[PDB]
């Protein structure tokens, strides 16, 4: 069982360079507008408490420089929709995918299509954290990397990359502007709140190992919901929900493991461990696998 | 730290699908030419004993059905090279990248874009093992799917997949038709040689988690290089060469680490496990990513 991206080549083609004087960084170019950070429109200097709507009404469009591969793209209009800078350009991107712009929810997965100086240079799976941070892997000049699922052909955008948080995880936006998370885009240490494990992900995967043949953990008892979330809170995991137990039904109904009998098999391992053993070649319980992701 | 597959964009306008009678499978269109496994001319019965020169001397062009999405390839000759049918088609493929074929050795990683009747369902990043098969994921039609690497925007083919083994495992072969590992086009009594850890590229992930701020499992120690392999060779690893050691040099001079002192420190971390710590994001020690994978 091996995490997957979405194949990645309708989002590449909308993937440009954005430069705002010295600073520059990625940029998503959709019929004739494109998208990055609104942060591009400040220095080093203005970082540290900038003034967007200032620094926005003393840019013109000759300020903004968009580069497709080897040809510049004329801004002929300039806009801001809440943490997100939208350049009106010359020209429609031919390469526009069918797509929308979607919000995800805390457990929910995504690829990430890292890129560089508008260059895609490799894509990734990920899950947006209970505490709203990204688990990703990016490094400078990764801004405006985007996050999207796929779906018969439409491209559902739903992440937008902005910062590195202290510890090392990620803070951004939704294609509108708005961020996951209590962060704001500006020079400054925050820290994200403790992160919790997504308990309806890994009952997810544990059903993945059922289908994969592993059926060692598998017990005979059951548990309640009420006493299975006593022990989610001991060990910081997100409590389940009914509507986390009728989302994992067409998995209890294709192995036979009703849901509080894989939380009895979960509580156990989570006390007593994993006995040195192995699940799907993992010696942790594995949480970026949605229901969804499984059944796939 | 992520594991990253390459952008698959350059492969997806690739993909094709192959149809020979009742079986289907995925082909690679470059050029004039699909290439695509031979066992696409087999019937129910066939597989455990086929005569590959005997059933391809009974077919014509037009016993083979190529579809490039809604538009149907004509082919208007074929071949066979090995273990891969090679059919040549009436045009040359417009979107064919800048692209060679190469046959990778045990521990090299490569990209995978798994598909299902010729379109692409998912990426993910892989490493051949050192038994020559690689841990994927593979449904039902996913034969044809091919492995790459991306430099500098051309693209290296290096796999296409042909077969599942009883452990899971998958067997294919490079794109001159010839099998990684002692494996054939046949359903026979065949199973992958022991597994072992590509012991080189742990020391690279060790060396990317310096670089990444982590020290804690360094020792004092250093040890013999005949020294390292007696132990590590206890715990099923790969045997370290000089070549291995060589190939470290760059990532020894840039972290100030000699070779073998990161081998004790491996030695260290073999016998005493992670007590309750993680590397980069693991519990695991992670032997997919290559020294060349590293440095960037
Ligand atoms: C006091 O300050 C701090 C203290 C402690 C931790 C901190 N973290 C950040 C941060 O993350 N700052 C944003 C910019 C602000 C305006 C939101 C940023 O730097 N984002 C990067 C991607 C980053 C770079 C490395 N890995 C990434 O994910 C871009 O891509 C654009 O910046 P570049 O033009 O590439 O340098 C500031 C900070």
């Amino acid at each position: 069982f091996r995490k997957m991206a979405f194949p990645s080549g309708k989002v590449e083609g909308c993937m440009v360079q954005v430069t705002c004087g010295t600073t520059t960084l990625n940029g998503l170019w959709l019929d004739d507008v494109v998208y990055c950070p609104r942060h591009v429109i400040c220095t080093s200097e203005d970082m540290l408490n900038p003034n967007y709507e200032d620094l926005l009404i003393r840019k013109s469009n000759h300020n903004f420089l968009v580069q497709a591969g080897n040809v510049q793209l004329r801004v002929i209009g300039h806009s801001m929709q809440n943490c997100v800078l939208k350049l009106k350009v010359d020209t429609a991107n031919p390469k526009t995918p069918k797509y929308k712009f979607v919000r995800i929810q805390p457990g929910q997965t995504f690829s990430v299509l890292a890129c560089y100086n508008g260059s895609p240079s490799g894509v990734y799976q990920c899950a947006m954290r209970p505490n709203f941070t990204i688990k990703g892997s990016f490094l400078n000049g990764s801004c405006g990397s985007v996050g999207f699922n796929i779906d018969y052909d439409c491209v559902s955008f739903c992440y937008m990359h902005h910062m590195e948080l202290p510890t090392g995880v990620h803070a951004g936006t939704d294609l509108e502007g708005n961020f996951y998370g209590p962060f704001v885009d500006r020079q400054t240490a925050q820290a994200a709140g403790t992160d919790t494990t997504i308990t309806v992900n890994v009952l997810a995967w544990l059903y993945a190992a059922v289908i994969n043949g592993d059926r060692w953990f598998l017990n005979r008892f059951t548990t309640t919901l009420n006493d299975f979330n006593l022990v989610a809170m001991k060990y910081n995991y997100e409590p389940l929900t009914q509507d986390h137990v009728d989302i994992l039904g067409p998995l209890s109904a294709q192995t036979g493991i009703a849901v509080l009998d894989m939380c009895a098999s979960l509580k156990e391992l989570l006390q007593n461990g994993m006995n040195g053993r192995t699940i799907l070649g993992s010696a942790l319980l594995e949480d970026e696998f949605t229901p969804f992701d499984v059944v796939r």
